[PDB]
């Protein structure tokens, strides 16, 4: 059908923990939730970032000025069936701006897919699996407050997977942090760390050895983005296996990291892809020159949580699960249903579409001035 | 639905010219057709070869063989609708085997688009073009009825892009054989040439100059398929594109050429690659490292064809077109419709499925003893 | 003296042991049995196959369909006493299906070397051992029950060199599984390990260190046959040997390892390879470059067993002896006599050509109809 | 059998051409014939040199030395026909030496092969051709006189392949010098040439181009033999194909030159690898790394020559044909029989072993003192 509309809305949402960026301690992470009309249905996508500018370089701000002057405008007329085209477009119109496209592409897939009467996994081409091992992040910047934390997950069977983030304490610090955790969780738990790009080379060299000698499962992004030569020495070098966040975004960067093996896993993530098929294209790098897929998060709400979801049950392989605690984090629900956590597992919601819908009255209220 | 039955018919049609191969000139291709039921309807595929092992180590027999004991035994009683469980069941249960693993995923692929009423290019993602400029195969073995072949193509308007098959008889009398055709065509035709793995690294190394220098667009396959290097070689030293066509197979064959540019396109082959979704990962592969994609054929009958053309359909860029003539090499049909060339491109199919559906009078007739 | 006929049959023989492969145990071993007739005489050979096209690509079903109507057809009416011809014009006519082409080579072998009064190691230059030490693959899935029949096979005096299959369990539960065998078999035994390309890279570079610590002495294809990147920094980082065996194939490909020592050894198996004359080849290959060549197996009966002790008694060094089991893993035999195992070799039998013949009531028996 | 003894036998041949060596002019060439006797019967073997310790570090007297003092005591009292292990005794027992080696081993062949009425061809495993193009050496040091020669060798069918010595005049005189044999023979003849080493770099890459746009199709060893680097360069940077001789020796040198394609082909030549099967090495590697194979010569006499065709007798590719000219250069025969060229190329003498016999009288004759 036609696109009749795409409307943006920024809305702000109160997360349970504050969220300490830079110099600066973020109480609520902003979305662009993004509506495509067509034919008298609609579908929703959703346009993420951490913090702001500060993971990426797009803001809930950045993505709603770009599809309401330049991405919306091109598509409004259009097929909304035609993926391949909307695609295309929207590359060929606007540079960058990978989160705004994949808002919108997010959109488009849900609304075919509803008219279609299948999930978007179906449309895809059909689930691996129904439910994910979810990983949680422990930061709480407490060694004593992170072991309660994940003792709890553990007996509630609702993780068995942590992350813990490093970089902001001394590495030694890190380390008995680290150490602490590991000794607590015992044979009942699988800790990674994410250095969110916070050490040098000579750095990571030294401490990642000292990870993997205290258990440590995977290290995410321990240098700077930029710095491909660094992640292949690293990863060339240690046996725990090396993920890369940050250092993703195009499809050319995959190809890039993936030429030399530079990491052992690529993080995916829909947002700062461009998308659904965007991100298709980048696991399909990945499993062409073997490296493993993990299902990143961008601290997304249950729309684009439920995105990634769809997208993740369609692959052949996820080594290390998915961390899409999004849902949890966040002080309150966009939409109507809640997503399920058991038996250490996120479970794909059911239904056409993403399988979940917007809470006009919880939009509503979030909705900035 | 749940996969009822796959049956595999092996049907020798007469070719309208001889297909000289090795020491043997062959005057048919012979085809194994797949048709799976499920559900009470049926979706159709087709397992190709060309001119039996030659081209590739499968043949009608060695498909029907394994489909029969392996494959299909495996996927009956499964969901016919699940694209991703069916092909990862073939990957984990047979190795190689890619052209018997593609007839049953193209049919797959048409039983669920039918079912959902859209075509497969639909199905997909949807179209960037619905007509693909195709090149026609001159290989007469004579020079004086290639012109007069390719001039006929061209004033009716069926064909301005022409493959010249070298490599029989001497670098020499092949250039001036390309030579004659590009003075006949002047103008109004692109010549490209398939040396079928004929030449060693010298032999390309001196003649692929010429043959640029000569007028010709596009080189394919110039040394044997494992000779990686030469490839890589000549793609560096020559200006002509350099196309890869049976170095390709796996998923990983498509990395390997990519890494370091060996070739400057892919010849995209659902056959030999293994299908849709295998097909499209290579072709994702190509965008990711910055190689063309090709639409390549195995001289496939209307329903291989058409199966490529949806696929093809899809892709953002085809700089060279494609050569799905297999229909018009065949003496016979074995659908109910044939497929359209006019104003030198062939027309993708219009309805649902692969838009083609299989003539069972002419199937039973053509079908092998 | 010209070839009269060459005759296909697939025999389905019992196995001592179940065989467990991806999602079916197998409870028996396929073979195609060839006979060359020339001059009266007769040249016998097989075509093998582990599990299907499971190992590799083709099957017993495969390899008597393209010799019946593909190389069959094009020997018959040749010299059967020029193997080079033979060689050549089968791999000029059929692309692939080496096993295929290697049944056949063998039973020319057989035919020329029983027409001269030698035995094909003889034919091939003499031997330089009549014995080779066997290594026994301990797979029964059980620790206890490994232990056992290990413990027996070196009290026996029949093997102290020992091959564990791994990649079904986790990565702990084999490195205890290792731990057990070698703490039980002591300096009586040497153990070595084949994981099947079971692990990705991160997972091998973890745990071939502690396979290697535990006592393990060699490492085969622990990771996906065409990940030779991986292969290469594995072993670029490893003291303990890593071989290749599904890696190997096509003379291209032993030369592609060997370029930067991907490997430490190739596993040589006469079938894989299409033939003498090619592994052969291969073996020069590994002996020009470094790699040292293993006596690899495909689960063959007597037939191809003695084919590939032949070859194996003839080259220079055999670091790591064989594993050429098969004729035991068998619940019966198809030739006249038996092979001997004795004070841990395999003994290379007496006589002309492959100095073992078909016992037709066996072949006949074990013939499917 | 076991071997009775060895003899060695140096005899001086004279030249029907005087062969300038640095600062010496030869009028002969000396060679060792080697006689094995086993059983009764005799096997022979010639050790062969250019201009004595010239071409290579060998010399008929070290030769003969090396074989009475250090192989030929080895051997005595082994089984004749054992090749593998008399291979393998004289590579442990003796370092380099390779044409001392190798006169052995053919001796060895001829006898083995006799004993079994085949012709070494025939054991080796057949013939691919019983004919060989063979090219004449043009180095009178006349432009007019070689140009009498050449038109003299093509219009009586003998040779229409010709090789150029280059590297004693300028660069600029040896190209005018091309320039006018190629003008002479038109399209009736080819036109290689050899700079034995005589080039740096710098001028092999100047003049190779001009060489190339003169017509020449094959550059023989521009550079010194251990400059790898030039000769990679050299080869990588032009189209005709660079020929490897002197740089060839050791299966190892063969792996090296091919690891990264150095060269376009490699000049086989029993005496410089050690024998029949070393040779056989060879060419697996260049076989298995896209190399060609090409008939080289040391100038060898009749049973050096009958030895070395025999061997590329059974390649199954030799696009540059052979160089096998020894027999016409000398003044006179040791063997009984002739070699006959007609038709631009030598043939296979009939008969088991070599198809030679020694004329005693002659070798006594030009037995020295
Ligand atoms: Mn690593
Ligand atoms: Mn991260
Ligand atoms: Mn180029
Ligand atoms: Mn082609
Ligand atoms: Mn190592
Ligand atoms: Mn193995
Ligand atoms: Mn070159
Ligand atoms: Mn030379």
């Amino acid at each position: 059908m036609k696109i009749e509309a795409i409307s943006t809305t920024i809305v702000d949402v109160p997360t349970r923990r504050p969220l300490q960026m830079s110099f600066t301690t973020v109480h609520k992470q902003s979305y662009v939730i993004v509506q495509v009309k067509a034919g008298g249905l609609v579908g929703i996508g959703e346009g993420g970032s951490v913090g702001g500018p500060t993971w990426g370089s797009e803001s809930a701000e950045t993505i709603k000025v770009i599809i309401d002057n330049y991405l919306a405008p091109l598509l409004v007329g259009k097929d909304a069936s035609n993926l391949s085209q909307a695609r295309v477009l929207m590359d060929r119109a606007v540079t960058g701006n990978l989160s705004a496209k994949a808002a919108i592409d997010i959109a488009l897939h849900d609304l075919k897919a509803r008219a279609l009467n299948l999930s978007i996994a179906d449309l895809i081409g059909g689930t691996m699996r129904t439910s994910i091992p979810i990983a949680w992040t422990l930061a709480s910047g407490d060694t004593a407050r992170d072991i309660d934390s994940a003792l709890e997950m553990i007996e509630t069977r609702r993780h068995n997977r942590f992350k813990v983030k490093l970089g902001a304490r001394t590495p030694a610090q890190d380390l008995e942090h680290i150490r602490s955790i590991v000794k607590a969780v015992g044979d009942r738990a699988s800790v990674r760390v994410d250095v969110n790009q916070g050490w040098d080379e000579q750095t990571a060299s030294i401490w990642i050895p000292r990870l993997e000698e205290a258990g440590v499962e995977l290290v995410e992004q321990p240098v700077p983005r930029a710095n491909f030569g660094a992640l292949r020495r690293l990863t060339e070098q240690n046996g725990v296996a090396i993920l890369a966040d940050e250092s993703l975004s195009s499809l050319s960067s995959a190809f890039e990291l993936a030429r030399d093996h530079a990491v052992d896993a690529f993080s995916l993530k829909l947002c700062n892809m461009g998308g659904i098929a965007n991100t298709l294209k980048v696991a399909a790098v990945a499993e062409a020159a073997g490296i493993s897929s993990y299902g990143g998060t961008m601290l997304d709400s249950t729309v684009g949580t439920a995105a990634a979801l769809h997208v993740y049950a369609t692959l052949p392989s996820l080594p290390y699960g998915c961390e899409l605690i999004g849902p949890w984090v966040l002080g309150d629900r966009l939409t109507q249903q809640d997503l399920e956590i058991k038996d250490f597992e996120v479970h794909l919601p059911l239904g056409s579409g993403l399988g979940v819908d917007l809470d006009h009255d919880k939009v509503r209220h979030y909705t900035r001035a």
